[PDB]
């Protein structure tokens, strides 16, 4: 019964299986969602996002791979937290991060992505978010484009895994989320570099670290949460691309 991914972390102590998904509490008001894409002849690919309780509402970072899996996330939220889901931020226009947009929209959840992610979305087979985030030259989100974001601190580190990749810190916690930009401290590969900026990747990884200097728990798309060594190692792998 247990899902054993070909890519992505395995289930460990602290993980809750719910439907086709896995959930792990990371802090009093933060959970990691994990969903799995089954590739025939290859196996499962795990992808991770976040769920944040901020006061009386829930904020989501990234969809699951599919609409149905994303609906399962909303069902888990209903059963375990039982608060309205106010908004989602999705971290670039690829299936692991935006495959479930229709499910969010059907539920009345407001969605936000980098303007560039919304521009790329149809070209990448994704439904665009309803609202566009824009960024200063230093990478920080323009505040008026991210209204009522609670503790979420949204940072565009520069082109890396993709040109549109964004990252999210959770103020008042030890957590920062690198999405697919960051790989864990023991990874041997940066994953899919097909859409990547190999010249600028290393600087973008370092910029993420410097934007969230305090965070000790680095959450990412395809590994369990790691130390800041994930940032250092990702940057060192990326140095080799130049
Ligand atoms: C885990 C991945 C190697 S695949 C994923 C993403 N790819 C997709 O979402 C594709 N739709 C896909 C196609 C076939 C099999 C799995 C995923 C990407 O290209 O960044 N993120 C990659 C990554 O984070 O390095
Ligand atoms: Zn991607
Ligand atoms: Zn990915």
């Amino acid at each position: 019964g247990e899902i054993r991914p070909t890519i992505g972390q395995q289930m460990e102590t602290g993980d809750q299986r719910f439907g086709d998904l896995v959930f792990r509490q990371l802090a009093p008001n933060v959970w990691q969602h994990t969903s799995y894409l089954d590739m025939p002849g290859f196996g499962a690919v795990a992808s991770n996002g976040l769920i944040v309780r901020d006061g009386g509402r829930v904020l989501v970072v990234d969809t699951a791979w599919t609409d149905d899996q994303t609906a399962q996330i909303l069902n888990w939220i209903k059963q375990e937290i039982n608060l309205p889901v106010a908004l989602a931020v999705v971290t670039h226009a690829h299936q692991d991060k935006m495959g479930g947009m229709d499910a969010l929209h059907a539920a009345g959840i407001a969605t936000y992505a980098n303007a560039l992610s919304n521009q790329l979305a149809p070209q990448e087979g994704m439904v665009a978010a309803q609202h566009s985030l824009t960024f200063a030259a230093n990478g920080w989100v323009e505040p008026a484009t991210a209204p009522n974001f609670g503790p979420l601190k949204v940072f565009y580190p520069g082109p890396g895994h993709t040109s549109d990749n964004i990252t999210v810190g959770i103020d008042g916690t030890d957590i920062a989320f690198g999405g697919c930009l960051i790989k864990d401290s023991k990874a041997k590969s940066l994953g899919n570099l097909g859409d990547a900026d190999t010249e600028h990747y290393a600087a973008s990884a370092r910029a993420f670290g410097a934007a969230f200097p305090k965070a000790s728990m680095i959450v990412m798309s395809h590994s369990a949460p790691d130390s800041r060594a994930a940032i250092t190692h990702t940057a060192r792998m990326a140095d080799k691309l130049r």
